[PDB]
């Protein structure tokens, strides 16, 4: 039967189309990845953009998951192929593949902003900064016990958050610093109008994983699929294809 | 009931303490020792540490040996060691999210005129090899990359990493050792400080906590690994066993 694949519109992972029908509406890293995984695992699939346009978090009172994690937990989709960050709270409710891409939280600034590091952000007030409202980065700052980061969190929760990455980029370009993951950051660094740059090293190191509902029969297949693709050099080729082979700066 | 943890004597992951007077898991110190203790603490089980019988990591008479074998054939309940996550291993056992990153790298005696793998593949005066049962040797065996099929075609193997290191140190630069960057970088800061890593890594892969396929332990050890990483325990531990003990 057709596997329902949940995913999110996020460049260059999944991108737009009005005249097309199907998965063919979309292009990108996770699109090609979906196709390869499907090729090696031998199933048919339908790509579907996560309903609330979010990655996934749990509301602390209502205790319900949103975003792609929610659509996995509540049986609305059979698999998530996306820049979905492997985190503890998520592993608590769903299954993750071995990571298929490395990344870390990093700072994006408008070219010319006098910022060198996260500590620089934590020591000042003139430049605002925030993260994605539902997502692993915000959870990182919320739960962080590091002085600089607890300080930044203390600022942020009381101040700066955006609903989508595009809103964060737009907010930076029209200003404000944006805290976002290095992969998406570096991708935008090579995008017109070429007015943003990454500053400082990454704040942490984690990975993107393929996600299935906890206990799904697909976990092993998608997991040997990811490992196969990695060892065959397919993943490096895909990143090269969508990041650097299309750099506009 | 007691969980049997299979592991391998490999510095700084699992080592004999300065042990004859001791009994138990207390016989050992090292990265994977601390890691095991934390994993057990967060998963709430008791465990007995056991050194893999044939001292091997795992390869496939079609029978698995080493820690992979001891998992497949029910000799241990979990492997906590520098055991590399690979496709062929995933085919037969389960792996946690990786708790450490690493890549294949070249170890040479200080003064050897070698910069990269291509240089090794292009010459004959300096011999080179890998661990006999292990993921590196498999990497070269299965590599479809020209240089690496060339090196494999050439390839000199050792039974333990210590034999490879000793071979490097006693070969007067006529032998290079192909081994994982973590272990390389570790030996790099160890007396007699006569070895160095050359070139970048040949690949990028990981070490994982392993369980027999379908074990109820996979999930627990996997949330434990994710917690430990996120709480900074892993970075602290690597700092502890690698760099806080650097002799150069
Ligand atoms: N990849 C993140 C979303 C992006 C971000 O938070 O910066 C997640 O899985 O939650
Ligand atoms: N970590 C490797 C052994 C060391 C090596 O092959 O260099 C493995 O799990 O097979
Ligand atoms: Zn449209
Ligand atoms: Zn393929
Ligand atoms: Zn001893
Ligand atoms: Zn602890």
């Amino acid at each position: 039967k057709t596997v329902v694949v949940t995913t999110i519109l996020e460049s260059p992972y999944v991108m737009m189309h009005e005249m097309l029908e199907g998965n063919e509406r979309y292009e990108g890293y996770c699109v090609d990845l979906a196709a390869e995984i499907a090729k090696h695992c031998g199933f048919k699939y339908k790509l579907t953009i996560v309903g609330d346009g979010k990655y996934g978090a749990r509301d602390a009172d209502t205790k319900i998951w949103n975003g792609m994690v929610g659509e996995l937990v509540y049986g609305k989709a059979d698999i998530a192929i996306a820049p979905l960050t492997i985190t503890l709270v998520r592993e608590e409710v769903i299954d993750f593949s071995k990571p298929f891409m490395s990344l870390g939280i990093s700072i994006m600034i408008k070219k010319g902003t006098p910022i060198e590091s996260a500590e620089d952000l934590s020591k000042q007030t003139e430049i605002a900064y925030g993260t994605l409202d539902s997502g692993s980065t915000k959870e990182f700052f919320r739960r962080s016990k590091i002085a600089v980061f607890d300080k930044m969190w203390t600022y942020m929760r009381s101040a700066v958050f955006v609903r989508t990455t595009a809103e964060g980029v737009a907010r930076v370009r029209k200003s404000y610093a944006y805290l976002l993951e290095s992969t998406m950051n570096e991708y935008i660094e090579q995008r017109k109008p070429c007015d943003t740059m990454k500053v400082g090293g990454n704040l942490d190191s984690k990975g993107y994983g393929i996600a299935t509902p906890m206990g799904s029969s697909l976990g092993k297949p998608v997991n040997l699929a990811v490992l196969k693709l990695s060892e065959q050099g397919v993943l490096d080729k895909l990143k090269n294809k969508w990041w650097y082979d299309k750099g506009e700066c």
